């Protein structure tokens, strides 16, 4: 059952789009008596980051969007105490509400980038009812978004077509690509996200840099590896939704000007899923699975991922195909 996709790409992908989208069309947890045991940490964590998301407010000058949000913000560091014991009172649930509701503290969140954020600090919030309910057990999901930071691999389990998967997200900036081979143990198969759109963006990295070329050249040493032979390589162009829009006035030769072809959606994302393919050592021998997706839309990442699933299936099997 074990699949465990790992999701690597370039800065901006959208790699952590696509893991948020998992919660939605899957829902999976089989754990419950260990689960248990984690309840502290999850009402912990909670509490640690709205306070953060608060705070922020402060030295970023941020005012909360309604009056009302006076008042119920003092109220979280009373009742938050009973959440570190791991009991929620409903009077401690809808004030947590009130605040992420706010269209002031989403003033902050948006802001998130500068000060720090606990690492699930949405994952949380967005479900902070059902981990309200009346004694709530963790989703096997719950137990994982627990802790500090510092491991720097975001988990996210879900079980597909009765199969269990283990995605790891890991930053696409370069600064994080280090971090990959922690990932690489046990991969069934990579989803290598791109952003089509990047074709004239350039790196926070480098503004000299092309974000696409820069695509191209880490791509060429994750398909060509020896350690992947073995797992299946699965392109996933990123943003092709946004991509239609922004084609229709910049040129493609913004990325490769040799490029002749019209600025439709098909000669243009296409042209790039050419120029990728052709990095592959190996296509005698190797078969790229590429296939253009949404991370913003769940519609489509649903319907994709049916497909890619069922190459999973055929081709890894057993421990990491042999026996």
């Amino acid at each position: 059952r074990e699949v465990k996709l790992l999701l690597l790409g370039a800065g901006e992908s959208g790699k952590s789009t696509i893991v948020k989208q998992m919660k939605i069309i899957h829902e999976a947890g089989y754990s419950e008596e260990e689960c248990k045991q984690y309840k502290a940490v999850v009402y912990s964590n909670t509490i640690q980051s709205i306070i953060a998301i608060i705070r922020a407010m402060g030295r970023l000058k941020i005012d909360f969007g309604d009056s009302a949000r006076a008042d119920d913000a003092r109220q979280l560091f009373v009742l938050a105490g009973a959440a570190e014991e791991g009991f929620m009172t409903a009077e401690l649930a809808g004030v947590i509400k009130r605040l992420w509701k706010d269209s002031g503290v989403q003033a902050c969140f948006n802001r998130s980038r500068e000060y720090q954020l606990n690492d699930s600090a949405a994952y949380y919030l967005n479900d902070l009812d059902r981990i309200a309910q009346p004694n709530y057990i963790p989703t096997q999901q719950d137990v994982l978004r627990t802790r500090v930071k510092t491991t720097g691999i975001v988990e996210t389990h879900f079980t597909f077509k009765d199969l269990h998967f283990k995605m790891f997200d890991v930053g696409g900036q370069r600064s994080e690509r280090k971090k990959w081979i922690h990932c690489f143990e046990g991969v069934a198969a990579i989803i290598f996200c791109v952003a089509l759109s990047d074709y004239d963006l350039v790196l926070a990295e480098d503004e000299e840099m092309n974000r696409m070329h820069e695509s191209m050249k880490l791509f060429d040493s994750i398909c060509n590896n020896k350690w992947f032979t073995d797992t299946s390589i699965i392109l996933f162009l990123n943003k092709k939704d946004l991509f239609e829009e922004k084609i229709k006035k910049s040129p493609l030769t913004i990325c490769y000007q040799e490029y002749a072809g019209s600025n439709t959606y098909e000669e243009a994302a296409a042209y790039i899923q050419c120029q990728f393919e052709d990095l592959n050592k190996r296509k005698d021998t190797k078969e790229i699975y590429t296939h253009f997706t949404c991370a913003t839309d769940t519609k489509n990442v649903q319907f994709v991922f049916d497909a890619v699933t069922d190459v999973i299936i055929k081709n890894n099997l057993k421990d990491c195909g042999l026996f």
